[PDB]
Protein backbone atom coordinates (compact mmCIF):
# COMPACT_ATOMS: atom_id res chain seq x y z
CA UNK A 1 0.00 0.00 0.00
CA UNK A 2 3.04 2.31 -0.87
CA UNK A 3 2.84 6.05 -2.04
CA UNK A 4 4.71 5.84 -4.66
CA UNK A 5 3.06 2.66 -6.03
CA UNK A 6 -0.30 4.02 -5.43
CA UNK A 7 1.39 7.21 -7.95
CA UNK A 8 1.74 4.28 -10.10
CA UNK A 9 -1.32 2.80 -10.44
CA UNK A 10 -2.51 6.72 -10.69
CA UNK A 11 -0.69 7.33 -13.94
CA UNK A 12 -2.75 3.68 -15.02
CA UNK A 13 -5.62 5.20 -13.70
CA UNK A 14 -4.98 8.60 -15.91
CA UNK A 15 -5.01 6.68 -19.01
CA UNK A 16 -7.59 5.14 -21.77
CA UNK A 17 -7.73 1.91 -22.73
CA UNK A 18 -6.16 1.73 -26.34
CA UNK A 19 -3.21 2.86 -25.24
CA UNK A 20 -2.99 0.42 -22.47
CA UNK A 21 -3.69 -1.97 -25.18
CA UNK A 22 -0.69 -0.58 -27.37
CA UNK A 23 1.53 0.13 -24.26
CA UNK A 24 1.29 -4.12 -23.85
CA UNK A 25 2.11 -4.94 -27.16
CA UNK A 26 4.79 -2.31 -28.29
CA UNK A 27 6.93 -3.36 -25.93
CA UNK A 28 8.61 -6.04 -28.22
CA UNK A 29 11.51 -6.59 -26.92
CA UNK A 30 11.03 -5.85 -23.23
CA UNK A 31 7.69 -7.94 -22.39
CA UNK A 32 7.67 -11.23 -25.16
CA UNK A 33 5.03 -13.28 -26.18
CA UNK A 34 4.52 -15.31 -22.93
CA UNK A 35 4.37 -12.44 -20.92
CA UNK A 36 2.32 -10.47 -22.89
CA UNK A 37 -0.76 -12.81 -23.15
CA UNK A 38 -1.13 -13.77 -19.65
CA UNK A 39 -1.77 -10.18 -18.24
CA UNK A 40 -5.34 -9.06 -17.78
CA UNK A 41 -5.75 -5.23 -17.10
CA UNK A 42 -3.88 -2.08 -17.63
CA UNK A 43 -2.19 -2.57 -13.89
CA UNK A 44 -0.87 -6.00 -14.92
CA UNK A 45 2.41 -4.12 -16.93
CA UNK A 46 2.88 -2.01 -14.00
CA UNK A 47 2.01 -5.26 -11.68
CA UNK A 48 4.66 -7.33 -13.49
CA UNK A 49 7.35 -5.02 -13.69
CA UNK A 50 7.60 -3.77 -11.26
CA UNK A 51 7.82 -7.72 -9.83
CA UNK A 52 10.36 -8.68 -12.14
CA UNK A 53 11.80 -5.64 -10.94
CA UNK A 54 12.46 -3.58 -13.84
CA UNK A 55 11.80 -0.55 -11.74
CA UNK A 56 11.22 -0.32 -7.82
CA UNK A 57 9.39 2.42 -6.01
CA UNK A 58 12.00 4.74 -5.98
CA UNK A 59 12.76 5.75 -9.65
CA UNK A 60 11.42 4.14 -12.55
CA UNK A 61 13.33 5.49 -15.02
CA UNK A 62 12.39 2.96 -17.41
CA UNK A 63 8.17 3.11 -16.51
CA UNK A 64 8.73 7.02 -17.17
CA UNK A 65 10.11 5.79 -21.27
CA UNK A 66 6.94 4.67 -21.72
CA UNK A 67 5.13 7.26 -19.66
CA UNK A 68 7.13 9.69 -22.18
CA UNK A 69 6.06 7.68 -25.09
CA UNK A 70 2.84 8.29 -24.34
CA UNK A 71 2.80 12.16 -24.68
CA UNK A 72 1.07 12.82 -21.28
CA UNK A 73 3.53 15.06 -19.74
CA UNK A 74 1.34 15.60 -16.81
CA UNK A 75 1.33 12.31 -15.66
CA UNK A 76 5.08 12.72 -16.22
CA UNK A 77 6.21 15.62 -13.81
CA UNK A 78 3.98 14.46 -10.65
CA UNK A 79 5.81 11.69 -10.70
CA UNK A 80 9.10 13.07 -11.66
CA UNK A 81 9.22 14.55 -8.57
CA UNK A 82 8.61 12.21 -6.46
CA UNK A 83 11.31 10.58 -7.83
CA UNK A 84 13.49 13.61 -8.29
CA UNK A 85 13.76 14.58 -4.58
CA UNK A 86 10.36 13.34 -2.71
CA UNK A 87 11.67 9.76 -2.23
CA UNK A 88 11.06 9.98 1.71
CA UNK A 89 9.12 6.65 2.26
CA UNK A 90 8.55 6.17 -1.16
CA UNK A 91 9.95 2.72 -1.27
CA UNK A 92 8.23 1.73 2.52
CA UNK A 93 10.62 -1.64 2.37
CA UNK A 94 13.61 0.88 3.50
CA UNK A 95 12.60 1.32 7.08
CA UNK A 96 11.96 -2.37 8.69
CA UNK A 97 15.55 -3.02 6.81
CA UNK A 98 17.23 0.29 8.43
CA UNK A 99 15.44 -1.19 11.71
CA UNK A 100 17.16 -4.50 11.13
CA UNK A 101 19.82 -3.01 9.99
CA UNK A 102 20.60 -1.05 13.26
CA UNK A 103 20.03 -4.11 15.18
CA UNK A 104 22.73 -6.05 12.93
CA UNK A 105 25.12 -2.93 13.46
CA UNK A 106 24.94 -3.44 17.02
CA UNK A 107 26.73 -6.96 17.39
CA UNK A 108 29.39 -7.25 14.97
CA UNK A 109 32.14 -9.40 13.72
CA UNK A 110 35.01 -9.05 11.93
CA UNK A 111 33.43 -10.35 8.88
CA UNK A 112 32.53 -7.34 7.31
CA UNK A 113 35.12 -7.57 4.81
CA UNK A 114 33.64 -11.26 3.31
CA UNK A 115 30.46 -9.65 3.47
CA UNK A 116 30.87 -6.25 1.38
CA UNK A 117 32.52 -8.99 -0.83
CA UNK A 118 29.44 -11.54 -0.48
CA UNK A 119 27.17 -8.62 -0.93
CA UNK A 120 28.76 -7.16 -3.88
CA UNK A 121 30.53 -4.22 -2.96
CA UNK A 122 32.87 -3.69 -5.54
CA UNK A 123 36.56 -5.47 -5.23
CA UNK A 124 38.88 -2.22 -5.72
CA UNK A 125 37.00 -0.58 -2.90
CA UNK A 126 37.48 -3.84 -0.70
CA UNK A 127 41.02 -4.44 -1.87
CA UNK A 128 42.29 -1.13 -0.61
CA UNK A 129 39.64 -1.45 2.50
CA UNK A 130 41.35 -4.17 3.50
CA UNK A 131 44.89 -2.75 3.11
CA UNK A 132 44.11 0.26 4.66
CA UNK A 133 42.36 -0.94 7.78
CA UNK A 134 43.33 -4.38 8.53
CA UNK A 135 42.79 -5.16 12.01
CA UNK A 136 40.64 -2.79 13.23
CA UNK A 137 36.31 -2.69 13.75
CA UNK A 138 35.76 0.77 13.36
CA UNK A 139 36.02 2.06 10.11
CA UNK A 140 35.42 -1.14 8.86
CA UNK A 141 31.75 -0.81 10.12
CA UNK A 142 31.03 2.65 9.19
CA UNK A 143 32.87 1.82 5.78
CA UNK A 144 30.96 -1.25 4.90
CA UNK A 145 27.65 -0.15 5.84
CA UNK A 146 27.74 3.04 4.43
CA UNK A 147 29.13 1.72 0.88
CA UNK A 148 26.21 -1.08 1.09
CA UNK A 149 23.36 1.68 1.83
CA UNK A 150 25.19 3.81 -1.34
CA UNK A 151 25.02 0.57 -3.26
CA UNK A 152 21.77 -0.93 -2.60
CA UNK A 153 19.94 1.87 -1.72
CA UNK A 154 17.50 1.51 -4.91
CA UNK A 155 17.96 -2.56 -4.19
CA UNK A 156 17.30 -2.41 -0.61
CA UNK A 157 14.99 -5.56 0.08
CA UNK A 158 15.25 -7.55 3.41
CA UNK A 159 16.37 -10.77 1.86
CA UNK A 160 20.00 -8.87 0.97
CA UNK A 161 20.05 -8.11 5.02
CA UNK A 162 18.41 -11.29 6.20
CA UNK A 163 21.42 -13.53 4.43
CA UNK A 164 23.85 -11.03 4.93
CA UNK A 165 23.32 -11.07 8.57
CA UNK A 166 23.68 -15.09 8.65
CA UNK A 167 26.83 -14.11 6.69
CA UNK A 168 27.92 -12.25 10.00
CA UNK A 169 26.66 -15.10 12.13
CA UNK A 170 24.38 -13.67 14.70
CA UNK A 171 21.93 -16.04 14.97
CA UNK A 172 19.50 -14.70 17.33
CA UNK A 173 18.74 -11.69 15.69
CA UNK A 174 18.71 -13.92 12.34
CA UNK A 175 15.51 -15.65 13.35
CA UNK A 176 14.18 -12.35 14.58
CA UNK A 177 15.06 -10.44 10.80
CA UNK A 178 13.15 -13.71 9.37
CA UNK A 179 10.23 -12.96 11.30
CA UNK A 180 10.54 -9.20 10.15
CA UNK A 181 11.16 -10.27 6.63
CA UNK A 182 7.91 -12.83 6.20
CA UNK A 183 5.25 -11.00 8.21
CA UNK A 184 6.47 -7.64 5.80
CA UNK A 185 7.16 -9.03 2.46
CA UNK A 186 3.79 -11.39 2.57
CA UNK A 187 1.53 -8.31 3.69
CA UNK A 188 3.62 -5.78 1.34
CA UNK A 189 3.91 -7.83 -1.94
CA UNK A 190 0.09 -8.39 -1.42
CA UNK A 191 -0.51 -4.57 -2.83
Amino acid sequence: SDPFLVLLHSVSSSLSSSELTELKYLCLGRVGKRKLERVQSGLDLFSMLLEQNDLEPGHTELLRELLASLRRHDLLRRVDDFEAGAAAGAAPGEEDLCAAFNVICDNVGKDWRRLARQLKVSDTKIDSIEDRYPRNLTERVRESLRIWKNTEKENATVAHLVGALRSCQMNLVADLVQEVQQARDLQNRSG
